[PDB]
């Protein structure tokens, strides 16, 4: 017993007043354009945030008491499958709660009114059963890659002008990860040197570190050592500290037993042909001087993230103490070397022979725009790999929503009535959407429901709310379309979650004692 | 307030704003010579309005 | 705190607060979309009343110790004389006074800018000069002779589906009364039948009421006999007194007594004939068995209304005491008859030697609207008898609002010094009669105010608010037109009603506490 029970009437209404104030704030966001938005808080808080995506902002704070801190939370599991788009999810869970109030002039049974959720799969099957959506998304594809979702993406993001671009070069990246396979080893770096492009495409992994300023320009045939302990030696365990030795005279034997450490790493180092080391620490330093004269290039506090990749890249290998060279170590060879990009220099990785996991690296002006590139990729990276293997997308803009909306309506009065009444309320809220588009960008909420239904209605599938228009016009010339799995997920976010509020009986966490 | 309707709409004012900015220019030919040096509109002009 | 003290502003407002008040429950009643209200008081007033038409209801009631009722006694005078339309008059002196909060910004001598209403002169001139009136009214006329007028009357109540076809019916009505007769004799009454005329005309009139379930079923030369006084008998204010006889013996003439009155009533009726009798009251119970005998048709509790209209139709009579039969009645005799109306049962009084007085009793398809008729009809007669004589209409719809404020705009410019503040002002009071128009409608009112301004510049006085549009539209098609009257009255009482009041700073104190 927690101590906050609520029951009936009282717990309905908690949750209720929770989805309602995070709907006016999201709407704004979503679609071609959307605003930008800007926060203020006191304590712990230093000034004003501005967050295009909706979903970063709600992840950031647990501002008070009532239930919703648990939806927010569910939305980056969301993300991380699919995601965004465009954010909508939450729109879309907020409005089945105002029907809820409805239920209670049925007065029976909340749970019964749960089958309506195994109903709303039913609305996944009614959603896609009639009018129409794309066909193509084949395969590769010359010019159905892009140029339409991940515009929208970004359309409502202030980015697009250099961006749109950044958009496009997306899938290409999605390309060659194309077939079937793991979505990993992905990786993404803005940088601060100034381009038309603002972005290059890379055949390899990324990385940026250095030796030192001694040592070759660059390696051929390169092979990898990966070596999870350090090369620093001395402390051992109770060190037997510093010391002294009677005089100067033994202080000698101290030196010469670093020497034989400096010679084994060069001794088989040498036979392998070893052309760069890449070490997750500190690294010691009289190896340093030896890779010099050997020409090899080794890499000092190398990131343990990059390295994990980076094996499962180059068939990997055993990593333990210094016997880890030759055999035991397996080296991908096409070519390592440190290349000035435009204003810094970075090191990169290329040719992996197993072609399982490759990188992208963004470069950007640097600004606001550059930071929000990373907000942009991170939004990217999903929906495209989504769009090349669902072969299904749907028209945006509000084109699905009103669309459902009609073919909703007559399910009801085709399936049996008990069942029927929870599914004609569900039929309703698709309602809502058109009206909070058409709002955002400005225009009055109704005329626009009046054109807006008979369109959609007609049998154009490609007709859908044009903001700019104020009115009513085709959606396809936009660009703006939405992946399959967008569409499904959020009615199953929506569900589900929904289905429950008696049920879970704790809400809230706050962070670290 | 008293307009009661839509204060997004009346937004619609700024983006004609910016046509309105060059209504400033072009509509109306008021003067525009000052070429340089000038004779008799080199001065007894501006200098006294901001004097 | 209190003592109703005012100060310089504070003045103005008192005058400021009577013109708004009123404003927002006359401006609803405007144009083809306007509102009904009901009011009610507990005594000195039996029941909620509603009136569509803004002047009756303002002349009734002197709700509270504000001014006002004295500038609502104005449309009185205007209302006789041309009558109605829609009620717009009051509502632009009301906005006149809303100016007068950037008058304070004037930081200046207030009375200067009287000279607006000296403006508001110049501005009268030119509303005669400029709005296209009309040419023809030939007389009783083929194909003008309606479809206009009527019509923008009507255009404000929503009866104008079948209706419109029922105002065209009117002018046929106007066209026997036409002339020297002035405004009497005409009756309304529904009928509940569908039919698409949804109306009918009748030579005579028409009464509701039975002598009773027995009596003749028809009369023929009838022979009308009204009475001031009922066929009661028994009390004479003054009693007489309780009585003293000489014991029960001759109280038997007392009652023998009652017996002279039915034997007057009897002997001297079947000399002339008489076919139906009609009393304003109360009828006594012995009297209307021998009617049934004689065969003749009487009326219980027949109103007084309906009987002064019906006396100028017969030529009428003297009705005084018992010795009322004969000569000093004068009854016309065609054809008096109660006939079955499909519905209701009604007696028809037909036939009528002077011809001046007529019924247009109505069918239609029923509904509690049909009662609407009532409202209608009554609308129907005033505006028809204004434009026989006139000869001379404008546009209707806003049309000669919109052209009007077009014109006064240039004029401020123009006019030098003190002038065009008060000019524009005035000129500005037009502006708002579109949106008053407009706004119930239910369409949004900033969007109707510039498309209808474009229209009226291009020229065309035919041009103007299509509130069932939501839009702008050609108001002669629609065959809604303004009487001339109305339009050169408004502007000389709206200027100098809000005139006077401004001119004098402070309603002053009292003796009392």
């Amino acid at each position: 017993a927690g101590a906050d029970e609520e029951r009936a009437e009282t717990a309905r209404l908690s949750s209720f007043i929770g989805a309602i104030a995070i709907g006016d704030l999201v709407k704004s966001t979503l679609g071609p354009k959307g605003m930008d938005k800007i926060l203020l808080s006191s304590g712990r808080d230093a000034s004003l945030m501005v967050t295009n995506d909706g979903a970063t902002i709600l992840k950031n704070i647990g501002v008070d008491n009532p239930a919703a801190k648990v939806l927010v939370d569910m939305s980056r599991v969301q993300d991380d499958e699919v995601g965004d788009g465009t954010t909508s999810v939450t729109v879309l869970a907020a409005e089945l709660l105002r029907e809820a109030e409805s239920l209670i002039a049925k007065k029976i049974h909340p749970q019964t009114i749960i089958a309506g959720w195994r109903e709303a799969t039913k609305a996944a099957r009614q959603a896609l059963l009639n009018s129409a959506v794309d066909h193509g998304s084949d395969e590769v594809k010359f010019r159905q890659d892009l140029m339409n979702i991940a515009g929208t993406t970004l359309s409502s993001k202030l980015l697009t002008h250099h961006k749109d671009h950044f958009t496009k070069l997306a899938v290409e990246a999605v390309l060659r990860l194309k077939g079937s396979g793991n979505l990993e080893a992905i990786h993404v770096i803005k940088k601060l040197g100034g381009s038309l492009a603002d972005s290059y495409l890379d055949e390899g992994f990324l990385l940026d570190k250095k030796i030192g300023v001694n040592q070759p320009k660059r390696i051929e045939n390169a092979k990898i050592l990966i070596a999870n302990t350090g090369m620093d030696t001395d402390k051992i365990k109770i060190f037997g500290s510093r010391v002294r030795v009677d005089s100067t005279a033994k202080v000698a034997e101290i030196e010469h037993a670093e020497k034989e450490k400096m010679k084994e790493k060069v001794e088989r180092i040498l036979k392998h042909g070893i052309n760069c080391f890449i070490n997750r620490q500190l690294i010691y330093n009289y190896p340093e001087q030896l890779f010099g004269a050997a020409g090899v290039m080794a890499i000092e506090h190398a990131d343990f993230v990059g390295v994990e990749r980076l094996a499962l890249v180059t068939g990997g290998e055993i990593a333990s103490t210094f016997d880890h060279p030759e055999l035991v170590k397996l080296g991908s060879c096409k070519l390592i070397e440190e290349v000035m990009i435009g204003e810094d220099k970075l090191i990169h990785f290329s040719g992996v022979a197993l072609g399982e996991a490759c990188t992208i690296v963004l470069r950007g002006a640097t600004q606001q725009i550059l930071d929000e590139a990373e907000r942009s990729l991170h939004d990217a990276l999903c929906v495209l790999a989504q769009t090349v293997k669902d072969s299904r997308t749907v028209y945006g803009g509000g084109c699905s929503e009103m669309l459902m909306a009609h073919a909703v309506t007559q399910l009801a009065s085709r399936t049996p009535g008990k069942e029927a009444v929870a599914m004609e309320s569900y039929a309703k809220a698709l309602r809502m959407l058109p009206t909070i588009i058409a709002d955002n960008a400005g225009y009055d909420s109704a005329d626009l429901v009046a054109q807006l239904r008979a369109a959609h209605s007609e049998g154009k599938t490609t007709a859908g709310l044009d903001m700019k228009e104020g009115t009513i016009g085709d959606m396809s010339v936009l660009g703006i379309t939405e992946s399959f799995q967008v569409k499904r997920q959020v009615l199953l976010s929506a569900a589900e979650a929904a289905e429950v509020i008696l049920r879970v009986d704790n809400i809230i966490k706050a962070a670290p004692r």
